[PDB]
């Protein structure tokens, strides 16, 4: 409570760096305790986002993202249960140049976190965390749910990619901490998107005709998103990310010729 609220404050001070590991680890432990009240924890994070300073607000966003990734699932479950999440579409800190330049990224980052919650609410699992492979969810899913789901991923991916940062804009510790988390989410989200396309192609011939048509439209949009992903990983390459962590895209885009199995 007070110990929770104080830690939220420490995670979100005016200092120009991401939240410290020590405050983050305590918060993650908080999400794991059955007696902690999640809503009060969340509310303290939303309050920090009404501050006028870009640094405070960005750190609060980052703390929230880190909890959605490393915290107990009950945290993102609560976030998804609300009606309103972040409302920072018009944020602008004019106190200094860094302010003006960071404001745009705050807007875009907060929209991605909203979409991450909405996606959880729509499908009841986190795309980033579920079993991959051949024995996992994305892959062993009936044709109905599939046609339903893939479009939600696409939408979450689009919001992720609208962050649209260049190498030369990654110039302070706050925006870099955000980007590292965005990188992690992007790679897991891609894996899940790809697993679904694989399911589709597998099933795209044995299926009804109007289905086939929804299908086609997804494969379609996947191929342009492929291009955007690759531009995003190239930013990561330019910044210096270990090339071993960057995934190989050389995989599944040559078959656009079922645009004729609508024979
Ligand atoms: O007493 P600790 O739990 O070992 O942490 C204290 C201090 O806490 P206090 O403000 O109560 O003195 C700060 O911890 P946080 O407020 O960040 O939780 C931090 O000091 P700074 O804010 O100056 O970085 C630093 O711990 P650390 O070395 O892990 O950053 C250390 O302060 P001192 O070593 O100067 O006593």
């Amino acid at each position: 409570g007070s110990a929770v609220s104080k830690t939220v404050c420490k995670a979100t001070t005016h200092e120009i760096m991401g939240p410290k590991k020590k405050h983050l680890d305590y918060l993650i432990q908080c999400t794991n305790e059955m007696n902690v009240n999640i809503p009060q924890l969340a509310d303290s994070l939303f309050e920090r986002t009404t501050n006028s300073s870009w640094v405070v607000v960005f750190k609060s966003l980052i703390t929230t993202h880190h909890l959605m990734v490393y915290g107990n699932e009950r945290f993102i479950q609560y976030l998804a249960s609300r009606n309103t999440l972040f409302n920072l579409s018009n944020f602008l800190d004019k106190s200094g140049l860094q302010g003006y330049d960071m404001s745009t990224f705050i807007r875009r980052y907060s929209r991605y976190l909203n979409e991450k919650a909405v996606s959880y609410r729509q499908v009841a699992f986190d795309f980033t965390k579920v079993k991959r492979g051949a024995d996992g969810v994305m892959r062993t899913m009936n044709t109905e749910k599939l046609l339903k789901t893939v479009p939600i991923i696409q939408n979450q991916m689009d919001a992720l990619l609208d962050f649209n940062v260049n190498s030369n804009e990654l110039t302070n510790g706050v925006i870099n901490a955000a980007f590292m988390l965005l990188f992690k989410d992007a790679i897991r989200l891609f894996a899940a998107y790809n697993e679904g396309i694989i399911n589709l192609l597998e099933k795209y011939f044995d299926m009804k005709k109007n289905q086939c048509k929804e299908g086609l439209d997804i494969y379609k949009k996947f191929l342009t998103r492929m291009t955007r992903i690759s531009e995003f990983l190239k930013v990561a390459e330019q910044v210096g990310i270990d090339r071993g962590d960057i995934p190989d895209l050389s995989q599944a885009p040559s078959s656009l010729l079922d645009a004729l199995e609508q024979h």
